[PDB]
C-alpha cells in the first residue's frame, strides 16, 4: 500500500491498485434528503455499548482507531435495516483542515467539519477477514461532527492524541465509553456500500445518523495536530482524510424516519 490523502497518492488514483475503487456500490456518497424513501418496515436501530471494552489507540497513517475487545459478543449493533449480530471492532474519524469540509457522506452536498465511524462485523462469518468478503459481512454506524459546543465524551480522546502524533504509534485506551459519542436521536439513512480506504471492499451496510454531534473548536484543532508521517520524518499533518463522494448508481437510500 502506498496511497493516502496527499498531493498524488489521493482517492482520485486509487483505482489503480483497488479497481473495486470505479464498483457498482462505493461509499461514501450523497444523501438527496428529497430522494431519500421513508420505509415504515426499518427497525429502530439498537445500539448495545454498555459492555464495551475499549483497549488501544492507534495513529495507522491515515486516521487513528480506537479498538475495541471483540473476542466476543461485547459492544454490538442489530436492528434497523440489520439481520444477526455486528460486533465493534474500532472506531475512527475523518476530518478537515477547516470546518467547511472533512466528512465523507454529505447531506444535500453539505460537509460537514467531521465524520465519526463505528465499525462493526457481522459474527454470522467468524472473523473480520471472513466478513469483508461478504455483502452483508460490515455495519457502520456514520455520525456527523459540526463545531460549536464541547463534547464532553470527545475529550478523553482530545487527550491522548499527542502521545500518538506519527504513524505508527499507539497507547492504552482502556475504559473508554463511546456511548459519549452518541446523538439524542437514531434517526437514520441506510444504503449499501463499501469501506472508504482501500481496500474498499464492497461489504458495509452504511447507517448514518440524522443528527450531528457538536464538538469544540478547540477538539478539532487537535485532530488536525496529528501526523499522516512516521516519527522524524517531514511533517504532513494528518488533515483531510476523506473521500470524496461516490456515484449512487443502482441504489436506493432509505430514511428511518417521517
Ligand atoms: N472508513 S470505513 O469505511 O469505516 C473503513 N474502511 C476500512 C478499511 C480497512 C479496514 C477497516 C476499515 S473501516
Ligand atoms: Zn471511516
Amino acid at each position: 500500500h502506498h496511497w493516502g490523502y496527499g498531493k498524488h497518492n489521493g482517492p482520485e488514483h486509487w483505482h489503480k491498485d483497488f479497481p473495486i475503487a470505479k464498483g457498482e456500490r462505493q461509499s461514501p456518497v450523497d444523501i438527496d434528503t428529497h430522494t431519500a424513501k421513508y420505509d415504515p418496515s426499518l427497525k429502530p436501530l439498537s445500539v448495545s455499548y454498555d459492555q464495551a471494552t475499549s483497549l488501544r489507540i492507534l495513529n495507522n497513517g491515515h486516521a487513528f482507531n480506537v479498538e475495541f475487545d471483540d473476542s466476543q459478543d461485547k459492544a454490538v449493533l442489530k436492528g434497523g435495516p440489520l439481520d444477526g449480530t455486528y460486533r465493534l471492532i474500532q472506531f475512527h474519524f475523518h476530518w478537515g483542515s477547516l470546518d467547511g469540509q472533512g466528512s465523507e457522506h454529505t447531506v444535500d452536498k453539505k460537509k460537514y467539519a467531521a465524520e465519526l465511524h463505528l465499525v462493526h462485523w457481522n459474527t454470522k462469518y467468524g472473523d473480520w477477514g471472513k466478513a469483508v468478503q461478504q455483502p452483508d459481512g460490515l455495519a457502520v454506524l456514520g455520525i456527523f461532527l459540526k463545531v460549536g459546543s464541547a463534547k464532553p465524551g470527545l475529550q478523553k480522546v482530545v487527550d491522548v492524541l499527542d502521545s500518538i502524533k506519527t504513524k505508527g504509534k499507539s497507547a492504552d485506551f482502556t475504559n473508554f465509553d463511546p456511548r459519549g459519542l452518541l446523538p439524542e436521536s437514531l434517526d437514520y439513512w441506510t444504503y449499501p456500500g463499501s469501506l472508504t480506504t482501500p481496500p474498499l471492499l464492497e461489504c458495509v451496510t452504511w447507517i448514518v445518523l440524522k443528527e450531528p454531534i457538536s464538538v469544540s473548536s478547540e477538539q478539532v484543532l487537535k485532530f488536525r495536530k496529528l501526523n499522516f508521517n512516521g516519527e522524524g520524518e517531514p511533517e504532513e499533518l494528518m488533515v483531510d482524510n476523506w473521500r470524496p463522494a461516490q456515484p449512487l448508481k443502482n441504489r436506493q437510500i432509505k430514511a428511518s424516519f417521517k
